[PDB]
């Protein structure tokens, strides 16, 4: 595998990873895990994710074979 | 609360729960939870799930937003 996008897009809509965090009900600590692809999501959580930067899911993770 | 459509999807392009399990190489119990809403999948096997059935991921598992 999974390409991750989270801190580039996150960045382009000047959201810190504390209002991100905030909206998501996670710890800071969590976001920035996932943005340096320490660990992945559950699959609602990074819905989520999706929902709060107002983009499609696979612009932030993608799979492939 | 995820919602998912992966029934009405994968029957739709008359793939098989088995079928759909060998490619994505899960089994086939794997498929039918998800269907039977037993459990969400990972968020690897739903970005597989999306991959193969050519559509958006958000058409197959759709967030209810709270």
């Amino acid at each position: 595998m999974i390409i991750n996008n989270l801190k580039l897009i996150r960045e382009k809509k000047k959201i810190s990873q504390s209002e991100l965090a905030a909206l998501l009900e996670v710890s800071r600590q969590t976001i920035n895990g996932i943005e340096k692809n320490k660990y992945n999501p559950s699959l609602q959580l990074a819905l989520k994710i999706a929902y709060y930067l107002n983009c499609p899911l696979e612009d932030i993770f993608q799979w492939q074979p």
